[PDB]
């Protein structure tokens, strides 16, 4: 069976659950539920009254939190800044990418010191998502009646907003700070679409736990490429993130459906067999 | 009032820009300033120096308590900080003997103390997201152009001017640095990229400096010394750049004491409460 | 004094070598640690040399927890003059081919988290600032032993510089190349490769850096053969690296790059190196900042 983790009335709330892992404890309590039959976990990154900034999240702890729950698939969102014309403010990005500039974050379960697991895991991280997970979550959106933009299919005046972008890659920076202009247009030309700080290390600790992944950006700003007064600030990402989450919890809870509908055998043991291949000291 | 906080780079291990009216050996809620501070005046405007590296220049960048400097010199009442650095250059019209009024600026910094504030028990509590778009205090930086245009040195805006006004020495108008963490020399091939991607110098001491300068609700500006047989021809150069930014220095901080700061200063604390991620959270009862 | 004594670390497929008979095996400590795993001293002919795997005996360190300075300054406490070094890498460009090796000139560093510097300001480092020029970061001299010795066991050489495309015929040891080396331990994303790839980066590993920067800080000739093994992740899903990949071809290239370490050991042993011993440690000194 299934169980979907949820990273950030129609949730049937059980309970809330204080664990603890071999990395720490979690950001949070988590809240246990059900979306229908699927048993479902709610894990706020940033903790009780978002104290906890993106550099300082214990994601190893999150993403094994949720392992020792029991749970097959992660999906996850963030707040995120375009760095591209046609994604806007309120539109939401299926990710399928991503450009690491994190640093000091622990970022791997594995390696030579006793707080972490004994090994060396080189995992391949090509496309670093569950790409069913991926087409789940544009499937929830379109279920929802919210406009899917795939650029590979469609062009700009074809996309109608608010939408999901069936694909984009993510800078993932270190935070806490936001980018200069220098650093917003250097990421605009290699070609990214958006900026965040949380994707990264949480996407490859998934994969690291055996899970599927998804993550669905929510699109607060234009960063700082276009005009004085679209560069973001923290009141800006707000007052988007407070307009938008009714739709990303919509399709977030559409998606759990979706998962719980379809039988994910081979895929879980694909999951764990690429952990496996991927120990260079037991090779 | 105000009082300028001057953080002195290379060439300032020992800076003498007055006379020592008295000297602070303190200390921070986040560890050791680099050195002692030294207090006077230039005119009847309040100085405080400190050199980034200690005198003797047994402190690395990475190993520079940033954190430690802002905080001791905000302790003491400035308001502003004007700093220098000695920065290479990665283009044919910045040359050595110029110098450059940053605006921008590309991190590659790891692995140093960026930040006040986040959720460990040493640090402040809360958590700040600031803007960095433009991340220097833009009045601060005209004054830095305008001290070396009242002490006789060219100043070169490529926005306005063609490359026929670009007489060296000359102050570049405007220019961002590449910041690499060191304490290596980049490789040609490092070298390379980052002149493609349009960066006009590199050095290894503004961030976070001015990152934590904003956090604390200074107004910082930066000047940069672009350094590069030649070898005695590169030091007697960079001798007579020092002279240079000693006389902008000095000019500069007369030319602050002659203007109000009372909002500016405002706005910059404003700026910094409009960045509590935590507390902006709470004022619309979010979760 | 003239001696020369070469140190070699070995990367990934090197984890036992048997270059040659063992004369002494050296369980050190530094000021900075323990190296990787013991140190194997020994002479091919009559160069003596010593062996450090990187990743200790039963590849249990990762990339980024590696002990570099303590690597970098066992070689140099037991008098090696010269560091050659291998590792495993992944290619970014169409012309490196796996089973080709790479005679690095360049690289990138992307590297974070780890010491890479003997001298600071704290207790547990050498007292001073040291700011070492890096333009070419490797030794020369040593680089084209390697790439002579290359052509010595009749091993294809490549020197896009002097030579047309035709010529480049596999397998073969490329004369120049730039590594762009990253943190690990995960491998890199498609966007992140392609990125790489625009930059103009010829390959992608995990390990040169600090490990070049150190041996320079302590005034070695340091020359680094890279073994391709992959071509990383912009190509075809059937072409996307994974860590079988790599074992599988390196245990098919090992066997050269063994024949061109131990001709590069002789061939360093067959000159002098006074001056460039002299130059290397006058580098060290003339990039002290805080004398
Ligand atoms: N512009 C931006 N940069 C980084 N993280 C963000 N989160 C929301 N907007 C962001
Ligand atoms: N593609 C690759 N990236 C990083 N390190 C590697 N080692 C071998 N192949 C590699």
């Amino acid at each position: 069976k299934v169980k979907v983790g949820i990273i950030g009335n129609l949730f049937k709330k059980v309970g809330v659950r204080q664990v603890t892992t071999p990395f720490g404890k979690p950001s949070d309590t988590l809240v246990e539920g059900f979306v229908g039959d699927v048993a479902c976990v709610v894990l706020p990154r940033h903790g009780k009254g978002h104290l906890i900034p993106p550099s300082e999240v214990n994601y190893r702890a999150n993403v094994w939190a949720l392992k020792d729950l029991g749970c097959t698939h992660i999906l996850a969102t963030t707040a995120c800044g375009s760095l591209q014309e046609d994604l806007v403010p309120g539109d939401f990005v299926v990710l399928n990418q991503f450009m690491d500039k994190t640093w000091g974050r622990e970022n791997t379960f594995y390696g030579s010191k006793p707080d972490s697991l004994k090994g060396v895991l080189h995992m391949p991280m090509a496309e670093p998502f569950c790409e069913r997970t991926r087409q789940i979550l544009i499937q929830a959106a379109r279920n929802k009646s919210i406009n899917v933009y795939d650029k590979k299919t469609m062009d700009k005046s074809a996309c109608i907003h608010p939408c999901v972008h069936a694909e984009g890659s993510a800078v993932t920076i270190n935070g806490p700070r936001f980018s200069t202009r220098c650093e917003s247009f250097i990421h605009k030309a290699m070609g990214l679409d958006i900026v965040n700080m949380t994707l990264v290390p949480e996407v490859s600790l998934a994969r690291e736990a055996g899970l599927s992944y998804a993550s669905i950006a929510i699109v607060t700003d234009f960063d700082c490429w276009k005009s004085e007064e679209e560069h973001v600030c923290v009141d800006m990402v707000l007052e988007q993130f407070r307009k938008s989450v009714v739709h990303v919890r919509e399709i977030l809870l559409e998606a759990v459906a979706l998962i719980g509908a379809e039988d994910w055998t081979k895929t879980i043991e694909a999951n764990k067999a690429l952990v496996m291949s991927s120990r260079q000291d037991l090779l």
